[PDB]
């Protein structure tokens, strides 16, 4: 049972295809059109079905050319309102019908962000982008909003002729709108069955540049050149991922660089990965996010979690594949460095929530819980830690990569649960069932806090980060002048970030230490969003007032929740910046992404 959906479960009926014909209205901030759902009955004598909707205005529902009866139930908070549709004829098991729903989105659609020209790079055109994961597809169109149902889709999107529409699908042509010569229709086709949370749309003054045989980088004109260089390893990463998980079945692997308000690092929308512009560091140092979104073309998009309770399967395996891709390109010691850093991020999440918090569990019960609120590093890092621990237990990376490939093949185009994964792991490793029977499955899968067993990690690249971090932490005022810019000479940007992350776990440091760090390291000049973020968190937690405008700026000039959310919390926890953080949130709230606004509001306790 998917307790996050109000629609009929896959055991009643299944959506096989969506044909979406819509028009993007920027003056009304509305998406108007028809969603034609080809639904297949799974039961005999099926006379009605229920769909998910959230803030959708419904004009009518047409089945076999005639308007049919429908009713919208009472709203269930973030879940939206159920939409019951009366079928005009009873269906036998396996019978299909097309249900054509005329709908209109609310300007407040939690799935969309409408941007005025001033909120874009070029300042001449408006912009739109969607974010459907996890349960926001219902805020775009009426659907069975559950990863347990996979469907194909075709789309026709009418937009002003000067703009470009893009979707998580193959571009299937374009023409002037016959009903409106000032608009253009962009056509799309997604031939591989996907869960609806993967349906994506972007409309803006977009340009493209080819960066590989099957990859174009899309963005506003001002960011194309920077993006083309930043993500130039995409094809090499696709070839490694193909070697690890089998053929790439999606045809195209495009990347879209979104405006700074994009709430996530990346979103694995099939054919068109969505990335935050905060990845544009100038040196490819944040390319693991691309390796991660590429990996989802197998774990997540081919093998999908049946419900959001089993989401760890999506991220845990993706982070596992991502670290193998980066391990193949830069070495095994680098995979251990990232894996160890990942354990440190799990330590932080477990500390923030508390070691008894149900959100630190690998498998959660999301009944009555908004998935956006449960979202954190736990499914990622705790999931990864389990696979890395199993890898060491079962004979090493080469043996465990054999399981991952067989796992992807076995469950391709399917939605599965933690028990499905576990039976397959036990089946594949039948000659090692004694080893598998030593795993504390109850604690690993269902217990809060840190995992019962910590894997083994090579320390070659981490040693230098811990050594410099410990030198600063143990330093007294008369040791401050022993620090020099030469302390960072043999540290890569990743090692600088791990140095700051280690130091931040012991924050605050004395204000004079933080002041000396800026004197010798000039961390204020670093543009790399990951390093900048940790440095400003260190400054704010260490109570440096000079860092307040810098932190307020980073929290508002970009909207990637990984940075915006903790920056606002740190600023709210510091008495000197508390009123400023609260006022800044209030004035930016209207211009913010609907989910980032809700979550920043909750963290700050501002309604
Ligand atoms: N996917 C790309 C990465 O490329 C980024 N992205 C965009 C949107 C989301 C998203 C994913 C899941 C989600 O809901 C859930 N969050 C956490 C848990 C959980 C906690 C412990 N165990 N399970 C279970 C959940 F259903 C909310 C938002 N992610
Ligand atoms: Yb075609
Ligand atoms: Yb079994
Ligand atoms: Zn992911």
């Amino acid at each position: 049972v998917d307790t996050c959906s109000l629609a009929s479960p896959a055991s009643v009926c299944r959506t096989k295809h969506l044909h979406l014909r819509c028009s993007v209205d920027f003056t009304r901030r509305t998406l108007t059109g028809t969603a034609a759902l080809t639904v297949q009955s799974q039961e005999d004598n099926l006379r009605s079905l229920v769909l998910d909707t959230k803030d959708l205005t419904i004009e009518k529902v047409v089945i076999n050319g005639q308007e049919v009866k429908y009713a919208l139930g009472e709203r269930q908070s973030y879940k939206g309102s159920p939409m019951e549709i009366s079928l005009p004829i009873a269906l036998s098991k396996n019978q299909e019908i097309v249900i054509e729903i005329s709908f209109e989105t609310s300007p407040k659609s939690s799935a969309l962000q409408w941007l005025t020209p001033e909120q874009t790079s070029g300042k001449e055109h408006p912009y739109l982008f969607s974010q459907c994961q996890a349960i926001h597809c219902r805020a775009i169109l009426p659907c069975q909003d559950t990863p347990s149902v996979k469907l194909t889709y075709t789309a026709e999107v009418s937009v002003p002729k000067e703009l470009v529409a893009l979707m998580s699908a193959i571009r299937d042509g374009e023409t002037p709108d016959p009903e409106d010569p000032s608009r253009k229709i962009y056509k799309f086709i997604q031939k591989v069955p996907i869960p609806c949370y993967l349906i994506a749309l972007v409309v803006g003054a977009l340009e493209s540049r080819q960066i590989g045989p099957r990859t174009l980088v899309w963005s506003e004109k001002e960011q194309v050149e920077k993006s083309a260089y930043e993500f130039s390893e995409t094809e090499s990463m696709l070839k490694i991922a193909e070697d690890l998980g089998g053929p790439y079945v999606w045809g195209q692997y495009d990347l879209l660089v979104l405006p700074p308000s994009f709430p996530y690092g990346g979103m694995e929308n099939p054919c068109l990965t969505f990335v935050t512009p905060t990845l544009l560091a100038g040196d490819k140092s944040l390319s693991n996010v691309i390796a991660h979104e590429i990996s989802h073309s197998w774990t997540g998009n081919l093998v999908t979690n049946k419900t959001w309770d089993h989401f760890w399967l999506n991220e845990g395996h993706t982070v596992y594949l991502e670290r193998h891709i980066c391990g193949r390109l830069f070495g095994e010691k680098f995979r251990h460095f990232n894996a160890l850093g990942g354990w440190g991020e799990l330590q932080n999440s477990v500390k923030t929530f508390g070691e008894t918090h149900p959100f630190t569990k690998l498998v959660v019960d999301l009944t009555d819980i908004d998935p956006d609120v449960a979202y954190s590093s736990v499914p990622y890092e705790k999931g990864f830690a389990l696979l890395f621990y199993l890898e060491q237990l079962l004979g090493g990376p080469e043996i465990f990569l054999g399981f991952l490939k067989a796992y992807v093949e076995k469950f391709s185009y399917k939605s599965i649960t933690t028990d499905d994964w576990k039976d397959f792991l036990y089946s594949y490793f039948k000659d090692k069932v004694d080893v598998l029977n030593q795993v504390d499955w109850n604690a690993w899968l269902y217990s809060p806090g840190l995992p019962p067993i910590k894997p083994n990690y090579d320390m070659t690249l981490t040693n230098a980060c811990i050594a410099l971090s410990q030198r600063w932490i143990t330093a007294k005022e008369d040791d401050l002048n022993s620090f020099n810019a030469t302390d960072l000479k043999d540290l890569s940007s990743h090692q600088l970030n791990e140095f700051l992350a280690q130091t931040l776990q012991r924050a605050p440091l004395p204000l004079g230490h933080i002041k000396r760090m800026q004197e010798v390291y000039n961390f204020n000049a670093i543009n790399n969003s990951e390093i900048r973020f940790r440095w400003l968190r260190l400054c704010i937690q260490s109570k440096w007032e000079d860092a307040i405008p810098l932190a307020l700026k980073m929290a508002t000039e970009q909207g990637r929740m990984k940075f915006t959310r903790p920056l606002f919390k740190d600023l709210a926890a510091f008495d000197k910046s508390h009123d400023q953080a609260v006022r800044t949130y209030q004035e930016h709230k209207a211009s913010m992404h609907p989910v980032t606004a809700m979550l920043v509001g909750k963290d700050l306790k501002v309604d």
